[PDB]
């Protein structure tokens, strides 16, 4: 088997190990050495990879500053974060897995596929290090990694890197967040057909929805989501920050009980054909720009930056994000656009094929 489809948006180009011979690890430590040497490949994952207990455990002291219930999320003590950034009140005992702690090294080349619906990595994450380019990470399910502890992992963070795409991968039950990015000056980037799974037994709301769900806080980089699905989450879907350039086209945002969008300073937002269902706050923080789209005949301004006119988001049962921003417009001359489906067709569709599983 192989890679499945091309990118579309920033990343459009991509190739990951290319025409290489497929490998078919058999161990963790294979893994683990297929992703970090020095040679392109495409690594085939066909069964579940558990890093669970590889490292061990520890046993710390951390804070509690959502709530000492069970269902509440409580936060590991890393750089005196509890006593510095939020000087806390109940301090708990904490024991957590060391493996979910940082992820598995990726280098440049590689296209890392999973078959059908056995692909998986858990209890520990992926991590796309500086320097790093022409990365596809197709059809694979990152979870469990120290769910009830903040600062206990990330799913999937990408560091200053470049050509990568993300296509078909499923996240769930992870500590901290899904996905955070710290690409910069000019990395091209796309996120399409995912699925973020929110649904956790731990959460700082203590609700049962995760709050660190996607976090933009790049550099000056390009970043293309489309057909992703946001679930069950309660904040940052998207966390939008410096000057990241973001394209969010065609995603489905669902079950929102808190908020979606967090614009900061700098950041901009060009939200087209997007269905936002059962969101309370669509638009929480907003220091930056966004152009919604909000109406057909708005859209007519894109026609000399993306070759095409923006299609307008449908909103159902969901608080409002109506802006129309248009100064950065001319930052879309000359890249790679994705193409809109118009916000009729895409619940359906998005339900349909985000995730492992439905490639």
């Amino acid at each position: 088997v192989g890679v499945s489809g091309s990118a579309e948006g920033f990343a459009k180009g991509v190739t990951g190990g290319g025409s290489a011979t497929p490998v078919y690890p058999d161990t963790i430590d294979e893994l683990v050495s297929y992703l970090g040497d020095d040679e392109a490949r495409v690594i085939v994952l066909t069964k579940t990879f558990d890093f669970t207990d590889s490292e061990g455990t520890t046993t710390g002291t951390g804070c509690a500053p959502w709530g000492t219930a069970s269902a509440c999320q409580v936060a590991i003590d890393q750089d005196d974060w509890c006593e510095n950034y939020e000087p806390d009140a109940p301090s708990v005992s904490v024991e957590y897995y060391n493996a979910g702690t940082l992820g598995i090294t990726v280098t440049s080349n590689k296209s890392l596929i999973g078959e059908g619906s056995s692909g998986a990595i858990k209890g520990k994450g992926l991590r796309i290090v500086s320097g790093a380019e022409n990365i596809i990470i197709q059809n694979i399910a990152v979870t469990d990694i120290n769910p009830k502890y903040v600062w206990g992992g990330d799913a999937i963070t990408l560091d200053d890197c470049d050509l990568v795409w993300i296509d078909h991968v499923t996240t769930a039950r992870i500590g901290r967040q899904h996905y955070v990015l710290g690409t910069s000056a000019d990395n091209r980037v796309s996120l399409t057909n995912n699925y973020i799974d929110g649904v956790s037994d731990y959460s700082a709301t203590c609700d049962g929805y995760h709050y660190w769900a996607i976090y933009l806080d790049g550099d000056a980089d390009l970043v293309t989501m489309k057909g992703n699905y946001i679930y069950h989450t309660s904040g940052r879907s998207p966390k939008v920050q410096d000057n990241t350039l973001l394209h969010a086209v065609n995603n489905y945002w669902y079950d929102i009980s808190g908020h979606a969008f967090e614009i900061g300073e700098g950041g901009y937002v060009l939200a087209e054909g997007n269905v936002f269902q059962n969101v309370d706050t669509v638009l929480e923080t907003y220091e930056g720009e966004a152009f919604t789209v909000p109406s057909s005949t708005a859209g007519e301004v894109c026609s000399t930056y993306l070759g095409r006119d923006c299609v307008i988001n449908g909103f159902g049962s969901s608080g409002t994000f109506s802006e129309d921003s248009t100064s950065f417009l001319s930052d879309f001359e000359g890249k790679n656009i994705a193409s809109a489906s118009a916000y009729t067709s895409v619940a359906s569709r998005v339900v349909a094929n985000a995730g492992q599983g439905n490639l």
